[PDB]
DNA sequence: GTCGG
DNA sequence: GCTGATGCGCG
DNA sequence: CCGACCGCGCATCAGC
């Protein structure tokens, strides 16, 4: 946290451009500036010193100069006290409310958690669940709870079938002492790249996890990705655990290493790696790494036996999950 | 907003 | 009733 | 200067 003042303001500026300005590339530009400054090993003494980093241009060095001069930023003061901007920003904290719905609510005068209760009937299933667990979803998960969460899913999973393999990923796999949610990568030998039919795989795992009252709600469900809510079992009914976001992702077994690389993250690392893959003639997704043709068409998937195999393809020295929190 | 082309 | 553009989301 | 800026899964609903 050597430059947290600067990275905090860049993050709040990125969030402003996503939620209010609906400018995803200005959101991404600020996050990239913030991620690069988080990585810089000297305390930033001026915007000129920051402009030397890839991702920090004139306008950000200007905001850093103002921020170090005054301890504040005028642009952010305006945004915090703008009724629309701050109300839109607030609503996007509800899961299911993104920048479009937020702006439309505020245009209808719906602009506080109470207002969303009065108009519960204007929310889709996802939003209504995000309002229901609004506070719980902002609570972090101690790694101690994560470990009990991991033990419950792994046990239930192969109480459905021996051959399942469940890998908890996301920030937990990177050794985070606390996590935003639970991200679970799922595989099975009967579902590979050339597999057919099936897809009753995610459902039986989800259904089993519901049958033991671990999953409590569903945000979305498909044959490869599940998004929902879970909860650690209440200790003899004594101040229940917060409800938690869980994501389960079912990847073909022969594609496990691309899948685990993607789901381990972090998101900015994934974006940095895939960009770097692009320069060296590759395209990385959660299934394959494919070579880039002369034109722009992607080639056939390359053989992958390890997370490191992908790093070498793109001439990146392997970085362990702990070192992936970009 | 940024920076490579 | 249908669907594909749009929205929201995952790392 | 100018435009590209990772990659993809699922749900909703305007316009038929
Ligand atoms: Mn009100
Ligand atoms: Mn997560
Ligand atoms: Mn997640
Ligand atoms: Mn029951
Ligand atoms: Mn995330
Ligand atoms: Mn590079
Ligand atoms: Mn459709
Ligand atoms: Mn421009
Ligand atoms: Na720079
Ligand atoms: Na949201």
């Amino acid at each position: 946290t050597l430059n947290g003042g600067i990275t905090d303001m860049l993050t709040e500026l990125a969030n402003f451009e996503k939620n209010v300005s609906q400018a995803i590339h200005k959101y991404n530009a600020y996050r990239k500036a913030a991620s690069v400054i988080a990585k810089y090993p000297h305390k930033i003494k001026s915007g000129a010193e920051a402009k030397k980093l890839p991702g920090v241009g004139t306008k950000i060095a200007e905001k850093i100069d103002e921020f170090l001069a005054t301890g504040k930023l005028r642009k952010l003061e305006k945004i915090r006290q703008d009724d629309t901007s701050s109300s839109i920003n607030f609503l996007t904290r509800v899961s299911g409310i993104g920048p479009s719905a937020a702006r439309k609510f505020v245009d209808e005068g719906i602009k506080t958690l109470e207002d969303l209760r009065k108009n519960e009937d204007k929310l889709n299933h996802h939003q209504r669940i995000g309002l229901k667990y609004f506070g719980d979803f902002e609570k972090r998960i101690p790694r101690e709870e994560m470990l009990q969460m991991q033990d419950i899913v792994l046990n239930e999973v192969k109480k459905v079938d021996s051959e399942y393999i469940a890998t908890v990923c996301g920030s937990f796999r990177r050794g985070a002492e606390s996590s935003g949610d639970m991200d679970v990568l799922l595989t099975h030998p009967s579902f590979t790249s050339e597999s057919t039919k099936q897809p009753k795989l995610l459902h039986q795992v989800v259904e089993q996890l519901q049958k033991v009252h671990f999953i409590t709600d569903t945000l979305s469900k498909g044959e490869t990705k599940f998004m929902g809510v879970c909860q650690l079992p209440s200790k003899n009914d004594e101040k229940e655990y917060p409800h938690r976001r869980i994501d389960i992702r079912l990847i073909p077994k022969d594609q496990y290493y691309c899948g685990v690389l993607y789901f381990t993250g972090s998101d900015i690392f994934n974006k940095n790696m895939r960009a770097h893959a692009l320069e060296k003639g590759f395209t990385i997704n959660e299934y394959t790494i494919r070579p880039l043709g002369v034109t722009g068409v992607a080639g056939e998937p390359l053989p992958v036996d390890s997370e490191k195999d992908i790093f070498d393809y793109i001439q990146w020295k392997y970085r362990e999950p702990k070192d992936r929190s970009e």
